[PDB]
């Protein structure tokens, strides 16, 4: 049982939120590679720990992430010209570097210090494995950028599919781990026909990781079959893999009650779909199952477009793409999710354990420690699945 | 002249709100039999009280009406299997029956209850009630439902407004003279006269009105008298004509959304059908309203009033009298300020609601039975009439019961 | 800076804020002449300091500006019947003339003197419907403004309901830099100087404020300067340098705390002066193109304006058509209020300080009881105009002897 | 088994056409009593045997059908001004009234007697059982209008569903003389609406009349298959209607005019007792023919072949047959698949397809016998009493024996 | 110069029609496997030469291929139920199976009839027929581009409203690429080369013909040219020069006279090949958002192929995306049947020229009782392939030892 109040402190991310600031400690996914195109390419909208920014490629391919409102009269860059290693503002004509120096102002006699002065709130960026990383936290506070657990080095295949979801990050992830919901949920989608699993939870430092006990076919007298999915502070899961490549969810919250989900399959070039496999396989499209801005047309007033035919013929949901599904569910319990009136069993220990780790470390970050996963995963403490006696994946 | 308190009292209905908790202690349609379909149907999405609610017809075509989120994880039930006895969350699989049990958890080895409340099927609609359990009387017929060889079509649409004026409006026999009157033509009535004299009776379960106009021959020592019966908490027993008889029940799906039900009824050989009714009223799903019933007509679209059609000397331009109606409700705003309202002659039934529906809250909250409770509820005896009568007559009077043949 | 509250009290005007009453003090457009029609013609919806309006033409030929809402029930006017000499409404037949007295009660004995409707004295000049909306002994006698002197004028209105607060409209139209900046593509219209950072010069008046924008001419910037000269007129008025054949004027009311209607006047003689379907062609507000039937406008933040990239890479400045839609992208981006806290202002924003000094000073002697601004022997008339020269380093332009373009 | 030029002879009905003037030889549906709606209302298009017709109810409620287009320079008189007993075309103010007789020429002195001297295409009319009527043929030819054969007298219920189809009519009506189809395609829809009987293969009789001819479908019962037959009796009232079997409240008939040779009026019709037939609104949601819905303005509908008629492969998974909803419509689904005019030339046709052969025999030999100059089959001295009908019939008791009426109460 | 008649000839594959006889002689692509799914799958309609077809998945996983109309009374198959080891026509209850079977007649007693159905063969993503004179039909050899069964082939389908042979000149017209797809296939795709207009060289033989495209390499073009080499097998299959990493093919099949399938396919090494929907996304042909769900393409004449004429300023040559959908334009607006009467042909044209001249004799000769062109012993092997490569001025590439792109 959690009270209002300490629901408000998981989950608000925005401003002066405590979780906020936590997780502004991490590097942070801002949008996808594939959004910012060629040098002086088009300028694209983000959103970010309720924070509207600016994203664009200059003249020299560096990635600038930024304020989306200019620094003089507020109004937006994403209007601008992005030329000649700047972006220009379409008002005055103030122009940034993707470092957020005014490189000029071509209305403001700049034979005069006001040029030289003026900073503009600007991020350090990195580009890793499909996405572009900015940090958000304070300057000083920047860490290496040390490669994730989900892209050893870039011999790898990434392939992502965006979302942007009209809830609470909290909730979103929380579906990642959890075990029982493949079992009714995705039971026409997903070596185990076992809807109840039996769950174990061992805490490390950049998170968590936890198994799930199902009886395969028979030999269950020997055998567990084990799922092992990690939690990977804050906003991370490594879902346990397939027999080909592996698969992980990070999350992003864009503000209160809306979240960038970034569904990952990666692995072996020669074992890991491409890109638009994936998104298809996942109906995920752009242009199909989502509209130009990753947001999906699926919604609470064409009920997802669930099919009650497809349902009274056999099939579980009666929506198509698994993720969906899951989509139906979150966006269900509401914006922010009220984990007051929850009534939890033994096949959400690990919701639970995920509800105390994340609460005991806003505390903890809030009385001055250092941030959760900050310490001194990685890419070969992953997730797992194999029929395990009682008591990553490449080629 | 009433306070911004006495409306917000008179007018919220969710959460704790007086008005809510009594409305509660009646009997109250949910949505529509039609919607549920047969046994094992697609769920239904309804709201009522500031409450959203799961109804459905199970295997055996008992019908439940729950609290639409699971009591697992709060994922939307309206989304779960319906077969076998019971109705499946999505998510986890849990399956409750209508009463409330949950039968089975698929993902875990009288455990846990879910809201849910009891039903009951009556003359196209299916009831819940929704007060404390042990409050709940046993079903009587409404007013306007004698037995179930009774014909009832029922138009329902869904409108953006709070419950009180679309009541106000259908106990208002001045407007049919203005509003109605390219609808409602010397539909034919025996009078001109757009001003009645307006005379009240109260009773046990709410009150009756009359409206007494001049009619085309005789007025020396005759009264045309139109009566209508207000059945607290929001019911309206229209005059009939001379086939059929009128009805409007309006239940509140929260402080400024209302489930609107207009019924007609009456022998079945003499009470128009479902459709014909819809077609009637412009009240046709698919043409009039979306499928979740709500009015394609709007604010933005003018609820499709014809400018020219006015010139041509139709009176309002809006087809369909109901939704001529609705025009004037969802104009005055999502909760109509009666602080600011200058009321007249022709208001005096909605004064008398406007004081007993306040009396009604004031004595409820202090304690007493809900209005229209108890030995006080009316039945099929208490009804609407219109006929010439003479001025030596007491309206009071008048022995009538509802036409049929 | 300037802090929350200065630009709360410089902003809001919705019911009680000082600066709506301030505004009330002055006539002001309600809606165009063209919206009501003929003599008994559809009841016209508007809205001004967040009240909803009627507008209607009687069978006399008489507008009328009441409110929207029936006195007797509050069921909205604009569905009512407009002939006989008034506007009835549907649901109970309550029938007002323009002047707000109740005719007639169709549902009533008359034991109708009583009620009155509340109504606004209104006027018909220059295209425009205009309404006192304050207290009615303060109505001064409607005067032509600067920018409609008599009858014989062309004035040609684009009008566009804005869904953002009406400062920043109004900035807008006294920030010199910007037509060298976002409008680069446009008025590359005739200007003899390609000069982008304009040296700004104030002169304080009683009606608001001229200000000056001296650019390097192409020719001999050795001793002459290309003056650029706008009025404000309080409180929400811009006259813009004219061009040589007409003139240009932008009103805008404040329709709420966050809507504005905006209209963008050509002005000058009929024959040099474009027509009214000319000037929304032009500025791509034509209604059914441009703007829906409301003149709302059809772009918006989700369609980017319509901003066209190809077209951008490809010369165009801010690959939007229409120089208006340009400025619109800018002020619906910086927010339904603009948070001018947050601005950092140089030596090109003098005017736009000017009037946030000017107002804000405006509205706090208003709350004391001062007259307010450019009300009575102060306000502006014809001979107050705005212009385009070159004029000599050595000439005051202050002193420079401009009328408005005619012939 | 049949040819090109029988099919012709068979499916054509454009001016030229045999089949055409023995079709006018019959008073023919033109339009719902609906459509024309008030004295002075509005003007309404239809379209038989490839005339394009005006249809307007004048100022005394008398309702003229005439040719589309005016007789002065030939403007559209749909688009004309219906008041003042007549109907003004808008180009020259050139006004008719309902016998065609040209009142006015708003724009010709009437010092011109051209005013008296013309006369417009119209053709004489009959409102019944909720459809204007006219006959189309030679004046001369015109018959009484003998109340026909599913509209007995005034006070019965007729409740229409009307349906503009882009095919040929031979192949619609052959759609309601085929009492096998409905066990295959209304399968989930006809749920043994109720029959009584699992019977797919029904052994087909026969018998000519002087009208048409009746046809019976023996089927065995779910109860005394040993001795009792299931009789389901059709009448094809040439030239194209068919009397389908009523249930067990009210009849149901279809009459069908081809609006030309690639396109047809359906009228589907259930009539009987006002307290037992359905109004026209419930008939038409049980069908899915609601106009707005189903269809357009103009009666024409919106599944078709571009959408696949609606057809949900989920539902037909699910144990629905066909996957259509609205039994006609899954008529429509197969009847325009076959094309605008079917090909009959390669139809492998079954001891199931009798009537349908039988339909094809007569009027291929009543349309030759008519080319000729015999009466028009159906004309002649050839009502309400002959019907059809259904019962549990005795085996030894021939089922054109039978006496059974339409069903009434 | 070519005449009507011939062009008639050439072009014409419906009913009596000797290019559809010749055509019907080979294995033709019918649809895609991807269209049919599952056992039981929702039946497909299709049309090659004239005539529509249903295909169907059946419960054990056979493909049948069968006239659309039942053989009962011609309605559409396509709406039957697909179940039990047949489709089941709705209206009556005729059952057929893959092979054209009647199984069974819902309406008919129980106490040999046959439908129209050609074999099928399902390979590289495809289902073909056979649709020709059964006893005419060879055993199914792998085409030359889709060798085994551990080849990626990923294939873009759609469906076109030109004939077939216009569709299939544009595979085979090496000099079109520098100019039309000079956006797209740069000095994104690139080539060793920035010449235009390029010597070109052709070997008939017994499948269709190989021809060479000769540009003048970057450098060295003294002693080395750059040789690029198309193979045209008859009758519309051409193999497209590979880039370094994967080939390409292009199949069409004539729905029609006036409509062809058209098949653009990526094909080599798993670990070098893309997969259909990267393959499609490159090419903008993807289902849902270029091409409707039958394929056919949402642009058209009407939206000028969404030609951006922005874009075209800012030095894109077509403003059309996708190198395709560049071609589609070109050849729909040629009109439904290029009249190749009022062509004017030169010499980038050669091999062109060399279609037209080798198909008009192979029909011709077809009709005296010729073997259709390319079967029997004369039939193209995956041996032939398509290449570039920097090669000797004096090495004959007609003899080159050039193999398909793997690795
Ligand atoms: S607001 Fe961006 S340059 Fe002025
Ligand atoms: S929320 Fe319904 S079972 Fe989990
Ligand atoms: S509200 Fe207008 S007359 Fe009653
Ligand atoms: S064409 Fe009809 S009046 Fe002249
Ligand atoms: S038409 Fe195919 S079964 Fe009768
Ligand atoms: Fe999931
Ligand atoms: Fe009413
Ligand atoms: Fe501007
Ligand atoms: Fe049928
Ligand atoms: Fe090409």
């Amino acid at each position: 049982m959690m009270t209002h109040e300490e629901n408000e402190l998981l989950c608000r991310v925005e401003g002066d939120a405590p979780m906020g600031r936590l997780m502004r400690r991490h590097w942070t996914p801002i949008c996808l590679v594939e959004e910012v195109g060629e040098p002086d390419g088009t300028p694209v909208k983000a959103r970010a720990f309720g924070e509207d920014l600016v994203v664009f490629r200059d003249s020299e391919g560096r990635v600038g992430v930024m304020d989306e409102y200019c620094p003089h009269r507020r109004a937006s860059l994403v209007y601008g010209r992005n030329e000649e290693g700047g972006l220009r503002c379409l008002y005055h004509g103030w122009k940034m570097d993707v470092d957020g120096n005014v490189l000029e102002m071509a209305s403001e006699p700049a034979a005069s210090g006001m040029v030289d002065k003026v900073k503009h709130t600007a991020y350090p960026t990195q580009e890793w494995a499909g996405m572009v990383w900015a940090y958000m936290g304070p300057k000083e506070t920047m860490p290496e950028f040390l490669p994730p657990a989900w892209a050893p080095t870039a011999d790898t295949r990434v392939s992502i599919a965006k979302v942007l979801l009209p809830c609470n990050w909290a909730q979103i992830l929380e579906g990642a781990i959890d075990s029982a919901h493949s079992s009714s949920l995705h039971s026409s989608d997903m070596p185990s026909t076992d809807k109840a699993p039996r769950m174990q939870v061992q805490r490390t430092g950049y998170g968590f990781r936890y198994a799930a006990l199902r009886r395969p076919l028979s030999n269950a007298a020997e055998n567990d079959y084990v799922r092992s999915t990690v939690f990977v502070a804050p906003a991370t899961a490594l879902i346990p893999p397939n027999n080909l490549y592996n698969v992980a969810n990070i999350n992003v919250p864009m503000d209160d009650t809306n979240t960038a989900f970034y569904f990952i399959a990666w692995g072996h070039p020669s074992q890991t779909p491409e890109t638009e496999t994936w998104r298809k396989f996942l109906r995920q499209t752009v242009g199909v199952d989502l509209d130009q801005n990753y947001r999906p047309l699926r919604n609470e007033a064409n009920k997802f477009w669930q099919d009650r035919n497809a349902m009274k013929a056999g099939n579980f949901t009666g929506i198509t793409g698994f993720p969906n599904q899951d989509v139906a569910m979150w966006l269900t319990m509401g914006p922010i999710a009220d984990r007051t009136h929850d009534r939890l069993g033994a096949s959400d220990l690990a919701i639970v354990e995920f509800r105390k780790q994340m609460l005991d470390a806003v505390k903890a970050f809030e009385q001055g420690a250092p941030a959760i996963g900050t310490g001194v995963a990685t890419p070969t403490v992953c997730s797992f699945q194999a029929i395990v006696p009682k008591t990553y994946v490449w080629l």
